[PDB]
Order: C-alpha cells, then structure tokens, then sequence
C-alpha cells in the first residue's frame, strides 16, 4: 500500500502543472481572540433577557 | 518495411497512452451515519404530536 502510495503521489508530482507555487506570507496568528465575541454576546443577553 | 515501422509506431503510441484519470482521495467511510437523522426525527414527531 505504501508503494502504491509512492507511485501515486509521484505521478501527482509529475503531473502539476503550476510550474512554481509561492507563498507570499507564511501563517501567523492574530492575538485577538476572534471568538467569543464579548459584546455581542453581552447585549444579546440584555435584549434577550 | 513501411508496415514494419508502422507497426512499431503503433505499439509505442498504444503503449504510451496512459493517464487522464489520478484519483486525489481514496474511498473513505464517515463513521458518523447520514440517516436516519435522529434529532429532526424526534423534533418532527414532537411537533406533528
């Protein structure tokens, strides 16, 4: 299975057809959280309430 | 002679006609059942009662 895997994934390679994928920027993290909301769950509390 | 070289450059393009098809991802059971969905089903039953 693995070199069933091997054979595959090198036709894959062999295949592509972008000749060159660049990365313009390398993954980093926001500090904010983007959840929870705070606010929005503190005034829907209120209206719901 | 000529349907000698024919017959060579027959077998090479019958050979080299290969591809067309690279699957990506294998067959891959979600173990999660799709039906029935029980959640709907009691929601469902309890508002037709």
């Amino acid at each position: 299975l693995q070199l069933l895997n091997r054979q595959q994934e090198l036709n894959i390679a062999k295949s592509s057809a972008i000749g060159n994928v660049r990365i313009i920027d390398n993954a980093v993290t926001d500090p904010n959280p983007v959840r929870p909301k705070k606010t929005i769950i503190i005034v829907i509390g209120v209206v719901l309430g």
